[PDB]
């Protein structure tokens, strides 16, 4: 049923600099996802180029965002080429360890946080509001399983059995108790139309 995983030591060191470091800025961790999502959207458009039955699981290549005032979440959706359950397991499909070292380095050297992305390891700026990270994704190659976190030290990986997507990958936010600004339409308004006014990619902004 549900195997649990421990994260490579920088990872843990990762995440736990993102949740303690004071950081007034943390609305990049949108910027990141929805540019985790945009690389994700490539990656399917690419493949499709050659074999356009990969595009069986679906043809629309778009972004979602779906704020849910009553459980507290942020969901990022794209229908991306989604991950196995290796990538899965195997930091979400980054070079997290190597990312990490050359992310650490960087903030030694005048970088801060937002620089986060230019080392692959933007996914982890989700900590920066959320306390619980859920990842739901589907893979051509692949079952549907969802990755679980609210940090600590571990990851949960399961197989799911609620709603088949498709293929893509949901980033389910489960947003801490002081920053359900995120989960305002204004809010998320301005910080894409400031960070993500040019993804390739609809992005679609969902009403409660
Ligand atoms: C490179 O990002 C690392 C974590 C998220 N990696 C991802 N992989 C596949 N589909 C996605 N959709 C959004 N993020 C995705």
């Amino acid at each position: 049923e549900v195997e649990t995983f421990a994260f490579q030591a920088e990872i843990a060191q990762l995440m736990s600099l993102i949740i303690n470091t004071f950081y007034s800025n943390k609305e990049i961790f949108l910027r990141e996802l929805i540019s985790n999502s945009s690389d994700a959207l490539d990656k399917i458009r690419y493949e499709s180029l050659t074999d356009p039955s990969k595009l069986d699981s679906g043809k629309e290549l778009h972004i979602n965002l779906i704020p849910n005032k009553q459980d507290r979440t942020l969901t990022i959706v794209d229908t991306g080429i989604g991950m196995t359950k290796a990538d899965l397991i195997n930091n979400l499909g980054t070079i997290a360890k190597s990312g990490t070292k050359a992310f650490m380095e960087a903030l030694q050297a005048g970088a801060d946080i937002s620089m986060i992305g230019q080392f692959g390891v933007g996914f982890y700026s989700a900590y920066l509001v959320a306390e619980k990270v859920t990842v739901i994704t589907k893979h051509n190659d692949d079952e549907q399983y969802a990755w679980e976190s609210s940090a600590g030290g571990s990851f949960t990986v399961r197989t799911d059995t609620g709603e088949p997507m498709g293929r893509g990958t949901k980033v389910i936010l489960h947003l801490k108790e002081d920053q359900t600004e995120y989960l305002e339409e204004r809010r998320i308004k301005e910080i894409v139309k400031k960070h993500s006014q040019f993804i390739g990619y609809p992005i679609t902004l969902f009403v409660e």
